[PDB]
């Protein structure tokens, strides 16, 4: 599995700030927009995009505060990310898109799709965010750590001062071992502790046990939309998963309309690091019929 990032950089001004993005592939069709989450960047899609770029334009932004994008002096709430991604999409003049989404990129993508349903031609998703009713639905192997992330003082000491989202969560949530070169790519945006704010705000935004209420309500709204939507869907899952265990992927195969599931094999949360070639090949095979 490749460790390089052989993509020309692009930057667009969005709400006064520069956002980095990959933009490869042919420019005369429906683009495929890849949305990462915490604590990643477009680097997460590096081995998937080459499967898709022969046939389709691939656009993969770095969320504000992350990757090679600018770092404004924000609290990095979900709604900050909503504003910047909305403006990014308009700044590129995109009309219709196919979404390929993961983690907080999935909350962004589903929320955008709910608000712009006639512009979404397909959704490929994996390890996406749904309301989490209680901590019992969070895997036991990461329960105490994510409870600490959401504990006053403690969580900032872990994520800001110790860089735990990069140094602990990434290896914990990839089945295979990550290489030093890969880790150093993921570390690059967050060498300075102050810049780790988005990494801490994100787990404190997760919709767990009804809080924070704003996020619970917006996630419930986009999930209601997705369960009713005829849009084509492609859902990748692994065993044992983190947000989406195998039994839930099997239930979603029925409870989401026009949904095709793909078992990637062993996988936790960053499924793209365990089986990028099947994720890219299956997205490429599914696009033409959209
Ligand atoms: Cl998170």
């Amino acid at each position: 599995i490749g460790t390089g990032f052989p993509f020309d950089p692009h930057y667009v001004e969005v709400l006064g700030e520069r956002m980095h993005y990959v933009d490869v592939g042919p420019r005369d069709g429906t683009p495929v927009l890849f949305l990462h989450g915490n604590p990643t960047s477009s680097y997460l899609w590096r081995n998937i995009i080459p499967h898709v770029a022969p046939s389709h334009r691939c656009i993969a932004p770095d969320l504000i505060g992350m990757g090679k994008s600018d770092k404004p002096d924000l609290d990095y709430f979900f709604d900050d990310h909503v504003r910047y991604l909305d403006a990014f999409i308009e700044a590129l003049g995109l009309e219709e898109v196919v979404l390929v989404i993961h983690d907080w990129g999935s909350a962004l993508g589903f929320h955008w799709a709910k608000r712009n349903p006639e512009r979404v031609k397909g959704i490929a998703c994996m390890e996406f965010i749904r309301p989490i009713p209680t901590w019992d639905e969070w895997p036991e192997f990461a329960r105490e750590l994510f409870q600490a992330f959401r504990t006053a003082d403690v969580g900032r000491e872990l994520i800001i001062d110790q860089n735990a989202f990069i140094e602990q969560v990434l290896p914990k949530f990839v089945v295979r071992p990550l290489t030093e070169v890969e880790m150093d790519h993921y570390r690059e945006p967050f060498l300075k502790p102050v810049d780790r704010e988005p990494l801490w705000r994100f787990p404190n935004e997760l919709p767990i046990a009804g809080e924070p209420a704003n996020i619970v309500a917006l996630v419930e709204a986009y999930m209601n939309w997705l369960h009713q939507s005829p849009v084509p869907k492609l859902l990748f899952w692994g065993t044992p998963g983190v947000l989406i265990p195998p039994a839930e992927a099997a239930r979603l195969a029925e409870s989401l309309p026009n949904c095709k599931t793909v078992d990637i094999g062993p996988g936790l949360h960053y499924l793209q690091e365990d089986n990028p070639d099947l994720i890219g090949s299956e997205i490429a095979r599914w696009l033409p019929a959209l």
